[PDB]
DNA sequence: GGCACTGATCGGC
DNA sequence: CGGCCGATCAGTGCC
């Protein structure tokens, strides 16, 4: 297998730079304004100039503004980013035997047959891909080329920004022998340190432990994954991804535990959700509340039949009542998630 | 036991 | 201090 992984650089901010090139080369922060105050919200992403000043995705807008007050702060325009994404994925698709769109800004291509199993031709294809995306959309991307998805991602991550990372079939074992634990996709900061605390600093160190031992430290899924990766026995296929849930969640103007105050927000979320569902009919509904202290509480139900929009309204209220019954905290955000489509 | 399914949390992008 | 989403996993019912 020859895999090409593509990950768009500083995606949302970069699109904003394409639409407003005056922003380029200066700190730019794309913000998710919740509307509760002039500046309440979180950072979706920042360009590299803003990152140099300490701005990070997920950080409160007010905190970004504290450390980089002269950056340009713009509101997230997600539909435009989706459009860019859709066009790019369409360009990628024509170069691939198979494509896996993993998120709004990354995809895996299986180009094995496209390049006659010739790994070097795979690299050339990767260069052509980067060139085309740059020419056609003025977007820089980072690419990784490797025998499997996971190494393709790791080497891309190591080559950002605007990179072209490569791991040849012959380099894989050396590469896996030297890889740091915190460089592994799917191993978050906390767990990394926990493993680190137990003397697991490098991927190869996993081989020292056995499954029952590691499960206690990582959980089943993460244990099986790590033991496989460490042995270069990861080889998962490129698969067409299918949307499994669709939802909407909004910040209320003020916190509340007043049913009549919350309902309008919840019903708008349902309405916008059903618009997005289009012809998909969900059998499961979950109501999700972000509480005063930014904890998240969910109550849901699966039905033996598809849920009409009208049944979603009435059942959502019963779920909201359940949350209010079982959690005394005030609610800040309220929303809904639909899944199990017919 | 272990399969099928569930509701709820977790955490990455 | 946003707004999403898929993965994960412990609990139940069952044969
Ligand atoms: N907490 C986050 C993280 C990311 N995103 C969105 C904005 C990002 O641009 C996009 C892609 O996420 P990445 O992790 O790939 O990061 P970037 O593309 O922004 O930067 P990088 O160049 O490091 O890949 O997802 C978001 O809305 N909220
Ligand atoms: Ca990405
Ligand atoms: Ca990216």
């Amino acid at each position: 297998m020859i895999v090409i992984f593509v990950d768009f650089d500083y995606f949302f901010a970069q699109v904003e730079e394409v639409l407003n090139p005056q922003y380029k080369g200066k700190p730019l922060v794309v913000c998710v304004y919740s509307g509760r105050t002039k500046t309440s919200g979180a950072v979706a992403t920042a360009n590299y100039e803003a990152r140099k000043l300490g701005v990070k995705a997920g950080m409160p807008i007010i905190k970004a503004m504290q450390i980089a007050p002269s950056a340009i702060y713009v509101p997230m325009r997600k539909p435009i980013y989706e459009a860019f994404s859709n066009r790019i994925m369409n360009l990628l698709n024509k170069h691939a035997d198979k494509i896996e769109v993993a998120s709004i800004d990354e995809a895996y291509l299986d180009v094995t047959n496209k390049v006659e199993g010739n790994f070097e031709n795979g690299i050339e294809l990767a260069r052509k891909i980067k060139q085309e995306i740059l020419e056609k959309e003025k977007i820089t991307v980072t690419v990784g080329v490797a025998p499997n998805k996971i190494l393709a991602k790791i080497i891309a991550d190591k080559s950002k920004p605007n990179g072209l990372g490569v791991i040849r079939p012959t380099e894989v074992q050396d590469f896996l022998n030297e890889l740091d634990i915190d460089e592994i996709p799917g191993i978050g900061s906390v767990l990394a340190r926990r493993l680190n605390e137990l003397g697991i600093q490098k991927l190869r160190d996993i081989l020292s432990k056995n499954y029952n031992e590691l499960e206690k430290i990582t959980g089943k899924a993460k244990a099986l994954y790590l033991l496989k990766l460490a042995q270069d026995e990861y080889n998962e296929p490129i698969r067409t991804r299918v949307r499994k849930s669709i939802g909407r969640i909004v910040t209320m103007k003020r916190n509340s535990r007043n049913l009549e105050e919350i309902k309008p927000y919840l019903f708008r979320a349902i309405e916008e959700s059903y618009y997005k569902l289009d012809k998909r009919i969900p059998k499961a509904i979950h109501v999700v509340a972000v509480t005063e202290d930014l904890d998240i509480v969910s109550r849901g139900r699966t039905f033996p039949h598809g849920i009409s929009k009208e049944t979603a309204y009435s059942e959502s209220v019963k779920l909201l009542q359940k949350i209010l019954e079982e959690d005394e905290r005030k609610i800040r955000r309220i929303g809904v998630r639909f899944s199990k489509f017919i």
